[PDB]
């Protein structure tokens, strides 16, 4: 029984990454949408020297590919499997305002459903440019740091949140730094040279030091 | 005594050929193929206590068992070789996690399991881990508490369940002259429930007491 | 519709990069690279050891035969997106920095149907500079010279479109603001040698913000 | 010169004998145990940090063994009897620091020296932090610390370790270092834990050291 | 013209159609030259005796098997090569206390006699006390390059000049430079009749006076 479950998944598998091979990101004429949530676990650092702040998040990321639908009666009735971030494609979303490299905390490692939808969640140590000032007031520190792909516009990947709240439920109950609100806004923007519409996710943390 | 050790280096050749590179990559447990890793803690050494920005740094072992048919063999077979040492690469491993790790965890030891005849597989990474720790009280003689959960990033308990085989983390070989000392070590085994989802999900919580030594 | 235009792009790539890489270019077939710094920030200026580290990205252009396809050959697609590494890329190093270049953006360019290539990598410069001034009305000035590593003027030529480094995302709150920033091309020549060598140089003007 | 494209041919033909046209040495076992002969010699204490208990070292540990399928015969082969290659084309012996408290950071080439009776020379030097109380440093009677080096998953019935003394090398100590060694012992031990019946092997480095005035 | 397919068959040709070089041997010895440019001290720490150092270091070799006549080849005389699709000698500083952190490409120029240059720019940090630096005599501190595995049978070191190169050091650099020498020595040792060849580069530097 246990034996076949695993020929089935194994099967699966094969008939995905090796036929009809490794999808080419989204184009204008089939587009992307990249489902984007946050979820904030601490503020680790708050350089008021070099006006950087050290963030521990993760960025829940979902997407659908027709190429990853498989019917489970074709394969034991599986309907999910879990699978190697790097075997798959997975969006360039990008923090835009990034002081260092963006550290990577957990197993990259995605979730992959038979309607060929994909659920990657990396925690990640982020540095970006923050100043703050008034961080030890009651009133606090604002900042703000843009998400969004790096090399694609609003035509290939189309940026989406499901809410405009950050999660903050599981937030370090003793940070150095407590959460006054967080949220996550969609923004279109345009630029002069091009007439395609580019897409971003705008986090704003507003934090103080604990009391 | 020539023969008889290339015999035996033949032998152990075939085996690895025959479960790595002649029998298909195990793709990892599913709810109708479970399985069970059991994990265990040594802690080495409290290395640093940041009060500034609430990090602490620990030096410890992870011992990771589990048991896998596929890795079964007869030794009978195979020259009466019953177990080998093999890279982790070359083998699937648990995806365990420090779930409040605030920096990339640092791999201390060689990355090798030794894989035995009945399929179960150990597994002993030494690791230096950051992780988010107020150690307000550790100056004082009652010290701080810091508690870190450890399981799997992206299954659930009806596919990798965790297990302890005691509560107690071994403190046999930390290290004397620490700048803390411990109080007390606990591993426990939880199981959590999320309201979005039916499904168990497992975590083993190292609960840390501890204080300056003086 | 979309199960074509996927297999399209799919034997584009193939036919582009699984079939014979660019060796790069040579006297015989020099390469044009246009180079444009946008400033971000600047983070950290260290007086203990005249080490300034700027938060950049920088435009890199070039154009390529062998890059070059027939949009109506490949179902109308004039451009695509891939990785750096399936790709040759110029050697552009910054000259005067005292730690490896850390990249913060991830390395995909755009290559478009005439055989241009576009990337532009976001990375953290540490590099020389004294930043004594600094905390004056004139502030300090710091030079940086960005070219090639191993090949002349005669095989990769640099240039810019404008001399002015492009401050409109500039970090507002930044520890200094930007009195000016420029991007000068120039032309060298060593004892040694009779061919030409080019640089940008990277000049900018900062102080504290008040 | 023309001789010259030969010994090439012939240092070509042997490296491809012994590393293509042969399956790869799945390490000792219980039937096939192997001798590793460590030695250390100590170039310079960088750093004794007394807020974390933690020493920087830079050393080179010196790795010998010997496999009977890295043997050829120099006749067959222009009469060459070593050559130098890199590490990551044999197999190497998983000997750690067991006290570690960062990876430990390489600072030579990784590439061995192998001779034709099958023996085989490796000499990495390493920057290590280590567990270490630095207490009396600034004394007269210094400190002293204690690492302890060995195989991270072989037994004693796999890899035996040996020395082939228990003087540590210092005669390349960094003369201007901000700490002198006033002794260096390395000592091969015996160790048994209660789980298993087999014997583990380590050798204790212990360097005795103070503040140099 | 496609001096391109040129290239591309010469680079297969000296590659892929005659196996990678062994390294050398007594029977087959190699002579590497050696020589430094310094860029900057960045750093003295006195609390570790350890000075960080950028420079370039130009290694230089020839092999009979990097041969070519241009005219087989479109009178192509040089090429450019990354340096890990070539044998290099394994020059390393002996005295470093951290790994040498690599700031340029690492790219090679092959040239049709066989010779090799290749010019990598590093930051090391070496052990050395910076007591008088601030002196008018200054710090004076050593350091070792040499092969790591080789004997002076397989692999001859030698300089073109005993002088450092001092002409691209960072004029506002914490420390000035007031000697730097590089000279080619042999070592034995009492076991071994063989040489060993090492070249010690020597700096005589002090606290740049304000
Ligand atoms: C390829 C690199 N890419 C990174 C960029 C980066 O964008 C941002 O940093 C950004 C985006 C929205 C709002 C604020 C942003 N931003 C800043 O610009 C500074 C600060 C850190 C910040 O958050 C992503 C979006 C788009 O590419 C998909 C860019 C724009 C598309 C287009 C635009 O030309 C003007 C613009 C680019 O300049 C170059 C491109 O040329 C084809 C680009 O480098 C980025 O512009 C900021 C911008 C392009
Ligand atoms: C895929 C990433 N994964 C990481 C998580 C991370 O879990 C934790 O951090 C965690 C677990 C137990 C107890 C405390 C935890 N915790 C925190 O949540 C913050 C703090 C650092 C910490 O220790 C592992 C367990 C499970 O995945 C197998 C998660 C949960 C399963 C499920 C849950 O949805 C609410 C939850 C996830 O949110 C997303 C999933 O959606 C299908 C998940 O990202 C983590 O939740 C915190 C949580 C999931
Ligand atoms: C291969 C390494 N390469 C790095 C160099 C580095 O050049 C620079 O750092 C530089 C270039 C222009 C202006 C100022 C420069 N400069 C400095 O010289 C120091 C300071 C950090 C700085 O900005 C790139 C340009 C050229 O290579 C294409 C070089 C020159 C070509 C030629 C020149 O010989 C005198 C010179 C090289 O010395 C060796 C070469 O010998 C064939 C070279 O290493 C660099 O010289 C500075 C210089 C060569
Ligand atoms: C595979 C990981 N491995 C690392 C270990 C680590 O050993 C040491 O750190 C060590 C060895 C001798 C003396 C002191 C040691 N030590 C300490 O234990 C703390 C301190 C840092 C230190 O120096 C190497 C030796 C042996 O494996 C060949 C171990 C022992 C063999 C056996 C022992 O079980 C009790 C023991 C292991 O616990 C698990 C094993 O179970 C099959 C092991 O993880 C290490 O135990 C300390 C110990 C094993
Ligand atoms: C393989 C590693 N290798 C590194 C060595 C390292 O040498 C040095 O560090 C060194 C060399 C010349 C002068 C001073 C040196 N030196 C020091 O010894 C300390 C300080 C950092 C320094 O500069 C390179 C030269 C030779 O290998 C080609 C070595 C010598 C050859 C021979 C010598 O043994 C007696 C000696 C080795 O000890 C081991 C070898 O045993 C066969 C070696 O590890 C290095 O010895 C210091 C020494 C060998």
């Amino acid at each position: 029984d246990k034996l076949h479950s695993q020929a089935n998944l194994m099967r699966l598998k094969s008939d995905l990454f090796n036929r009809s091979p490794m999808y080419p990101g989204p184009t204008k004429d089939d587009p992307l949408t990249v489902t984007l949530g946050f979820t904030l676990q601490d503020i680790v650092k708050a350089d008021s020297s070099t006006n950087e702040v050290d963030l521990v998040y993760y960025e829940q990321q979902r997407w659908k590919l027709n190429s990853l639908m498989w019917d489970p009666n074709e394969y034991g009735n599986i309907t999910d499997f879990r699978t190697s971030a790097a075997d798959i494609w997975t969006p360039d979303i990008t923090a835009y305002s990034s002081t260092r490299p963006v550290q990577v905390l957990s197993p990259q490692i995605a979730v992959v459903t038979h309607d060929g939808s994909v659920m990657f969640i990396p925690a990640q140590r982020l540095s970006f440019m923050c100043d703050p000032t008034g961080v030890d007031s009651e009133e606090g520190a604002t900042c703000a740091v843009k998400f969004g792909s790096w090399v694609y516009s609003g035509f290939e990947i189309d940026l989406k949140t499901d809410t405009d709240q950050v999660d903050l439920s599981s937030y370090y109950a003793s940070s150095k730094y407590e959460i006054l609100s967080a949220t996550q806004t969609r923004q279109v923007q345009h630029y002069s040279c091009c007439p395609e519409p580019y897409i971003d996710v705008n986090l704003v943390v507003k934090f103080r030091e604990r009391r």
